[PDB]
């Protein structure tokens, strides 16, 4: 099936998922000059005092946090957003190295990773009738660099252990996203996709200026995470990143000026 290798990664997916060729792509690079400053953007309201993390998974791309969609909740509304959005999961693409692992890119600036929380239109009921629509999804992206540690994270790193293959899940209750977003909430935002197959058209990205800091060690622990399942061989869950693809007809905004 998909994945990152050289016989299954990004430079494949466009065989069982023709849309990867598609004019609304993800990620893309920011290109921090010809980003246009709209007056008109809102603030982003990020609402996450109620939230209800419920498990982690090791789905054999990534771990992903999930959370309790069933109520507003945890939601994302404001921004360049019509409506309300509802927080479904987070999860990371990250590195082998420091050097790489975000999927956009600022100015082709890679960091060492980039945070995921995926939020669907209320309007659509449901996160599978969602993706079906141009304005289903809202993904909150936030990028990591490698300095001081990230406290609030240290609760996911700490979890890693128990889930290292794919397949693996584990209760994990009681976790506040607040603590994984940066001071500023000013970003660029524009229309595009899923990063993963099958890459579907419904996403208003959102990506956050202000990366967080996490250290060596807690990225490091990512790197310990399998892509197998266990028993098999094992291969490391590194580079889980889609390279930045053509921007085409889009217009990148910023929040701020
Ligand atoms: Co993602």
């Amino acid at each position: 099936h998909w994945g990152y290798g050289k016989h299954n990664g990004p430079e494949h997916w466009h065989k069982d998922f023709p849309i990867a060729k598609g004019e609304r792509q993800s990620p893309v690079d920011i290109d921090t000059h010809t980003a246009k400053y709209d007056p008109s953007l809102k603030p982003l309201s990020v609402s996450y005092d109620q939230a209800t993390s419920l498990r982690i998974l090791n789905n054999g791309h990534a771990f992903n946090v999930e959370f309790d969609d069933s109520q507003d909740k945890a939601v994302l509304k404001g921004g360049p957003l019509d409506g309300t959005y509802r927080l479904i999961q987070f999860h990371f693409h990250w590195g082998s190295l420091d050097g790489q692992g975000s999927e956009h890119t600022v100015d082709k600036k890679k960091y060492a990773a980039e945070l995921h929380l995926v939020h669907w239109n209320t309007k659509y009921g449901d996160f599978g009738k969602a993706v079906q629509q141009p304005d289903g999804l809202a993904v909150l992206g936030i990028f990591l660099k490698v300095g001081s540690a990230k406290p609030g994270l240290q609760k996911v790193v700490d979890v890693l252990d128990s889930i290292k293959t794919k397949g693996k899940s584990a209760d994990f209750t009681n976790f506040d996203p607040r603590g994984l977003l940066p001071e500023s909430l000013d970003y660029w935002t524009y229309p595009g996709s899923l990063t993963t197959p099958p890459l579907l058209e419904c996403v208003t990205w959102i990506v956050l200026k202000e990366p967080i800091s996490v250290s060596s060690e807690q990225v490091l622990k990512f790197r310990k995470l399998n892509f197998n399942g266990e028993g098999e061989p094992e291969e490391l869950m590194v580079d889980n990143w889609r390279p930045a693809q053509p921007l085409k007809n889009r217009q990148i905004k910023a929040s701020f000026k």
